[PDB]
């Protein structure tokens, strides 16, 4: 019962809360990019994450190039489907729209908006839904003040028009981890928070400073994405520095999503190949990286 007891989530100084005020921090899984893993994401499956995993947020992947939304915008029922089953399952869920290759939100900004006005308008008197506008802006030519605020600036508000409160995460440059140039020049909309991503084969030790140095500013950070792995999605489990970032996110209260549910052979993902998409995972069919994942939402 997450969503009934704590119901409409809001932004207050700078910290997620709940409707009666207090500080909630949410723990969840995401997608892979559902053009691929799309058979994970179900009912049944996030059912059992619910109920065995204990999460209480599943963020929906929608890569919108790589083959996803822009080449075949099927792909948005999916995401209409984990929508539901949050709502059927009382947890939240992250609507995120997925841009990576296409690295400027600007590249398909009119889709954007098209896409979040039909979200909001169809789920926007639901409590459950979170919006995230741009995974991960990259590239030297992709900044805060150019590209990344005024993109947001045309996207809000569409959202705003059908939904006008429910959070909305907003991308950072360099792949989401310029949360320090946000956090001087901050969006009007209340109800924002600015995404931060890690990966636990990278020494953190400067970037966690860094969304020290956000937090302090009165920005709201979400950890939308984050792994076990390197920066790749591969390339080995980093499991001392993945306890570094989890506790350093319970001492800040940040929400995070954990990067993937999926039995692709790549460290970040949760699954091994037999696991069944539909959830009733023993031991055997977690990696090395969904163990441990597992084990931190259980122990919160
Ligand atoms: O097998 C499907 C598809 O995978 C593509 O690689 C993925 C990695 O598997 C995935 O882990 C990685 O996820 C990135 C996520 O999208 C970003 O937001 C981010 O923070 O980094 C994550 C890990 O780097 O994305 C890549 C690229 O989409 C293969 O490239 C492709 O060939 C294959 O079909």
């Amino acid at each position: 019962s997450v969503v009934e007891e704590h119901g409409q989530l809001s932004i207050s100084n700078g910290e997620l809360v709940n409707e009666r005020g207090e500080q909630v921090q949410l723990k969840g899984m995401s997608s892979h990019g559902l053009q691929w893993y799309g058979q994970f994401v179900n009912y049944e499956s996030m059912k059992w994450l619910r109920d065995d995993w204990g999460i209480n947020v599943f963020r929906a992947a929608m890569y919108t190039s790589s083959g996803g939304y822009i080449d075949d915008p099927s792909v948005k029922e999916k995401v209409k489907e984990a929508v539901e089953a949050a709502i059927d399952l009382d947890i939240y869920v992250i609507i995120d729209w997925h841009i990576l290759s296409d690295n400027d939100p600007n590249i398909y900004k009119e889709e954007a908006k098209d896409f979040f006005d039909e979200m909001s308008e169809l789920y926007g008197d639901y409590p459950n839904v979170i919006y995230e506008i741009a995974n991960e802006p990259n590239g030297s030519d992709v900044t805060w003040g150019n590209q990344i605020k005024p993109y947001a600036e045309e996207v809000i508000p569409i959202i705003r028009n059908n939904d006008p409160n429910n959070i909305i995460i907003v991308g950072t440059g360099t792949w989401s981890q310029d949360v320090h140039h946000a956090a001087d020049n901050q969006l009007a909309d209340p109800n924002v928070m600015y995404a931060f991503h890690f990966y636990a084969g990278t020494h953190g030790q400067n970037l966690r400073d860094q969304v020290d140095y956000a937090l302090d500013q009165g920005a709201a950070i979400f950890v939308s994405e984050w792994g076990t792995s390197a920066a790749t999605g591969d390339g080995g489990v980093f499991l001392d520095e993945a306890q570094v970032w989890i506790d350093f996110m319970d001492e800040r209260n940040l929400s995070w999503a954990n990067w993937s549910l999926t039995h692709k052979d790549e460290s970040s993902a949760a699954l091994m190949p037999g696991a069944n998409p539909t959830g009733g995972w023993t031991e055997a069919e977690l990696s090395p990286s969904g163990t441990f994942v597992r084990e931190k939402i259980r122990e919160s």
